[PDB]
């Protein structure tokens, strides 16, 4: 929610191996936690993993 | 190649930064965990071990 956001951990891999990673704040559920990782994936090329509390909860994989 | 494994670990140092690591380790745990520490330790950094995307184990330098 806003007043307790949830900590979405990110983990991207790019094509070339090379790695990101990333601690974001959301407000929302499903649904914006699935956008966001889609659109994180797709602009950098790679394969991000979304995790809460350390359980992977979502991924997707744009490097072809 | 069977007695080993990828191992993911992801880092924070105490500035709230991060780092991610992709190692390949023994895959007895005893080994994996060994890793988090010293990586924990040296980098004076939170590091969590992840395997097939399961958290193995947490270290705590910060």
């Amino acid at each position: 929610s806003m007043s307790k956001l949830t900590k979405v951990t990110f983990i991207g891999w790019f094509k070339s191996g090379e790695m990101f990673t990333k601690d974001i704040m959301l407000s929302g559920d499903r649904e914006e936690i699935e956008w966001v990782t889609v659109q994180l994936a797709e602009v950098n090329n790679a394969l991000v993993k979304a995790f809460i509390n350390d359980e992977k909860v979502f991924e997707a994989d744009f490097r072809g």
